[PDB]
């Protein structure tokens, strides 16, 4: 990646074995768990198109999900190519010719050109879009890999508030929805798929409960206390 | 594919294979088309020859993670 | 992080990746003990608002307590507009925007406006105030780990004062109370919460006695204070 | 409130014996505090009181929309 | 209200006997269902206060529910008058004083009064704002009517999707929410509350539908999927 | 809608209560029934969006045909304006905007602006493309309404042919096939449907004459009931 | 609290002791608050509980005021 700024002039360093070998031992851990996406955006530095591929290219047994993850990418180049900055015919001489949905990728443009192209006038950022269309590409892996809808957990007779609450964020994490669809959601789903015993104390919570209250609310044994007869 | 064999780990074995492919990007699209209905189980074939030509990945993905394996729970919604 | 020192000016780099595997595994294996506390404070040196919400992403089986967590971080960047400083709204031209409560985090600011403010005025505690507020989370997060209280904690027949001490220590960690009030109650703590075998040499030492001579104490009795009968 | 008389029925008459007492606004709403609870069953009224004192009509209204016949597992019919 | 345009200058009429007499008989005849929400704002000609007023005035038996509509537009008055600009208190000579709050109600303004703000100098929309505070104490009022809500919709053992969705369509006007919120409670009602048999049947449809699309599938099939076939 | 010319200008009167309650009451007794598509018509004396719209939105428990049909107006809405983009975007200074294919829709524009494109400017027939669309709407409904099939219908044994021809002419209404080939069904399927008793003699009759000759003919017969039974 | 000891009673025995304590204030207030609803009895302890955290003695004795007797419900002594 593309590194030096104070020090002097921008310069491509190669990326660290140590990196590599750690991006192994997550895909053999814990290959299609959503905590992967942003540990990807997180270990992500300087973007320099070629070096994006080498994640991708040096993954083990998975290799059916990023030939699928492609397909999405291309579709994203193509889409890229053809309505946002679109160019098709001559340009003067010198000029980086206005980058192609397959050139913005180190898949038809070489890296003394791609270096050029990235530290000659003012950054273009070819590495940061091509980045996102990998995050489009991740949100519908976890998807794919889901067996379960948010629906579909609930707690049973002997099982505790704690290990139905950490199914129900878990089942959330591969939701892939609005913001204000998940919370609108969260006030009611919760209490819908409980327990009778614990419904009961969830029931009269009440109205714009924060998360905070129900997790100081269910502390306790959650015995005697609360009577709900008004809703 | 035998028949007790998961749909996910047959298309990890075509995937692993198709890395060694040593050929054409024409011909792996051309193979891509047939392949996944040709090699199948004869449990898994009928939902294949179902979902039919002009089917991306993506799709027929979606489609197969409701299916599952053998002596598992039905997928609905 | 933002950092350099004795070469120049500070750069915006990221955090090493030897690093971050070491808090991965201390946080996979000791995820709600206060011992990871005084790392997050350590490692955390010239923290850039970005690279603090990246670590709160990446969360992994202990998700459910970090979205209280993501929750808590909202309600004090709205307090910081709302009891602190609103600081109005327009501004004059040549003058970079200045941060409002949501522009603290990573929510609604850029990276490159954060490096900004930080350089080329005098540089603005961002990074040290949304870090103070994650570690205000992990003391909430450790506050609802808490099992047990100071009352119900008490001493086993066949247990010895060493494994009941350690549990009145790991309780008395989430209690959050001043240092004072602290001494005051643990002043008869020892012989109130004790078994009956232990009481009898426990008190034995004369009016109050300091927590270092009980330890002296129950260094010489040997076990519940009964050599042999263990199990 | 009688002892089958569910909140509907019993605030449907208070309004009705209020549209021919011809008195002073203030006092009217003054005195519609207490007189709503007043005049309630001992069922009815534990509830009530149980939302505790500044309480609206539409509040009280809407715990009453959740109460459940003349109380809860007692015959109405 | 106030009406003429072609033959001369606004004209002041008084409310409809057929009208009044016909809003009598829909409140015998229909309560508080949420069809008449719409035939209201129809019936009411012409939007001057204290005519509007006549129609709220002249309300029979159901005058409990009134007293909480009455105290909801006191609230949306006071919201008016403080959120809104305030304005100076005296003013010009020529111009007729701004209305307050207070002086869309009909017990501070005199109709002379109230007719010259909407003819004499630029119309204020004094009985838009007075039908809007209306129709939201109305939006209310079905809330407390409702006899069942969304979530406690079911399909019942023999009960066809017709049967399901007839009950489903006269709760629809007492949801009140959002349109968003809507259509994305739209999607996923339908499937999760119906009966096992009707489950089958919208499984093999599956997602990709329109609502016409979705009926003719249920239309097809008959009954809750099947049921007598004598011929 | 607006009223009259002769006397001067056109003035816009809202929906007479007399027609809102008949139009009303016939979809309340006659539900979703083929007859309430001409009586759509009747009742519609002058066509204005947004009265037009508030028409539907005044019907009562019927909701459901209410909501599929503003769902179809929607779908014609944008077909509009896909179908006609000519005119989209900007307009010079001095023209008052002109419908988009959205602003035909009683829920896009407002009441004046809908006045204007019918009488102030070159008149767009709006009004009446919403009362088509509304039309091609209902003409959905009936076939959700209809409760048995052509080639499923059976005459009874003892049923007379006054009974089955009305049953096959209130069953045709809702198929919406053009005028040649209902003719040409209609000249096998009367012979064909037909019970014994009734079919030998049609079958006597035979090809050619026409339906009044057929009917004549029948009538003539008399019942199926006999007094000796050679039938 | 018994099971038949009213708040009254309770409140007075506590306040009888807590004059004897010689303590400082915050300490006092601290133990307070959490103290009173523990020791309380199960009836009372769940009315306690449904009125929860915040104010001071005044509003929680007015509370407790028209609650009334051991628990339960009132037309029993």
């Amino acid at each position: 990646p593309i590194v030096q700024n104070l020090q002097g002039q921008m310069v491509h360093q190669a990326i660290s074995p140590r990196t590599l070998n750690a991006w192994v031992k997550v895909v053999e851990e814990k290959a299609f768990s959503p905590e992967v996406i942003p540990m990807f955006s997180a270990l992500s530095e300087g973007a320099t198109p070629q070096d994006l591929n080498t994640m991708l290219n040096t993954v083990g047994g998975h290799q059916a999900a990023m030939q699928m993850l492609k397909e999405t990418i291309n579709e994203e180049a193509a889409e890229w190519d053809r309505l946002h900055p679109v160019h098709a015919g001559p340009i003067a001489p010198g000029q980086m010719r206005e980058p192609r949905g397959s050139d913005i990728a180190g898949t038809t443009s070489t890296l003394q050109e791609q270096i050029g192209w990235m530290t000659h006038n003012p950054p273009i950022p070819v590495g940061e879009i091509y980045k996102r269309w990998i995050i489009l590409g991740l949100n519908k892996i976890v998807r794919m890999y889901s067996p379960t809808s948010i629906l579909d957990i609930r707690q049973g007779p002997k099982e505790p508030f704690r290990d139905y609450v950490d199914r129900f964020y878990k089942t959330l994490r591969a939701e892939q929805a609005s913001q204000e669809v998940k919370n609108w959601m969260t006030e009611t789903l919760l209490v819908q798929n409980a327990n009778p015993d614990c419904k009961t104390i969830l029931k009269a919570l009440g109205p714009g409960a924060t998360l905070e209250e129900m997790m100081t609310a269910c502390q306790g044994v959650g015995g005697p206390g609360h009577k709900a007869r008004v809703l």
